[PDB]
């Protein structure tokens, strides 16, 4: 009924990723040196955000949430989540030669993103941040979400979908669910080329760029039709013809994977060899 301190059950042992998440630490659990990740937040409602961050964080696709503590003094409130060693898919690509990811291992991590919104989504959860830092990876090669629900800046703007950013017809942001599967799309041009479309602009003129410019697509002519045709399904201009994530599931780059196996394996193989 009431958050305890976490001296004694949860450590911080070291800031990740050295500068890239704000305050989100790598942490353990004293009594037993299981790794955990705790966003550090400072703080003056947080019960009802742990019993909800709680219920849709079941999913293996997803980050799993343990729990919510408060360090006495500011305040400062701990989010505890599960770890995800082998670091972000932006990491697995940056050091990767080339910067570019097979493509079965691109329909892979896009099936594996996309099946962790559909659980959020079916509960009317919409994610918000979908990009290559937000998808990690585990030692087993597990793909999971992170960082889904101060307030005073704006972020990266190159994962973001046109209906997200405000102009004179669209003076109200649309965030709508549809507006992660744009995310999603830009997220695996990533895998594919190493850096989101518009990498090469200012992030004010790439954000000026987003709505006004047609879809984004992959520079290569390399790539399998399936592929070509996944990313033009991700990154429907309009978000009101954009499909939803159950019908991206069923596109035949997600849903037709016959090297599965094989790519859980070079993965985990991947892992290790770049660690
Ligand atoms: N769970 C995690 N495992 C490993 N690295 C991580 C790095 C960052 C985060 C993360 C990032 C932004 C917001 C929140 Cl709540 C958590 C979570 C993890
Ligand atoms: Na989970």
């Amino acid at each position: 009924s009431s958050l305890r301190d976490p001296a004694g059950i949860f450590e911080l042992v070291e800031v990740v990723g050295n500068g890239t998440y704000g305050q989100v630490y790598k942490g353990r659990h004293v009594k037993t040196g299981q790794l955990a990740a705790i966003k550090v937040m400072d703080v003056t409602e947080i019960k009802l955000e742990i019993n909800m961050l709680k219920k849709y964080s079941h999913h293996r696709n997803i980050a799993t949430y343990y729990g919510a503590f408060i360090k006495k003094s500011d305040d400062q409130l701990w989010l505890v989540m599960e770890f995800c060693g082998a670091g972000s898919i932006t990491d697995l690509v940056k050091n990767t030669k080339g910067n570019t990811l097979k493509e079965d291992w691109i329909a892979y991590i896009s099936r594996e993103i996309l099946r962790g919104l559909a659980h959020l989504h079916i509960h009317h959860v919409i994610h918000r941040d979908i990009k290559g830092q937000n998808v990690l990876l585990t030692e087993n090669a597990e793909v999971k979400l992170v960082d889904f629900g101060r307030n005073t800046f704006i972020g990266t703007p190159y994962w973001m979908a046109p209906e997200v950013i405000a102009c004179d017809e669209n003076p109200d942001a649309t965030y709508d669910y549809r507006s992660d599967l744009w995310s999603c799309g830009i997220t695996a041009i990533e895998m594919a080329e190493g850096a989101p479309p518009l990498c090469d602009m200012h992030p004010m003129r790439a954000l000026f760029l987003i709505p006004r410019n047609p879809p984004p697509r992959l520079k290569s002519k390399k790539w399998s039709k399936k592929f070509f045709s996944f990313i033009e399904g991700c990154l429907v201009k309009n978000y009101m013809q954009r499909p939803s994530t159950e019908q991206l599931l069923k596109h035949p780059f997600i849903r037709d994977q016959p090297n599965e196996r094989q790519v859980r394996i070079q993965l985990k193989d991947h892992i290790d060899r770049t660690r």
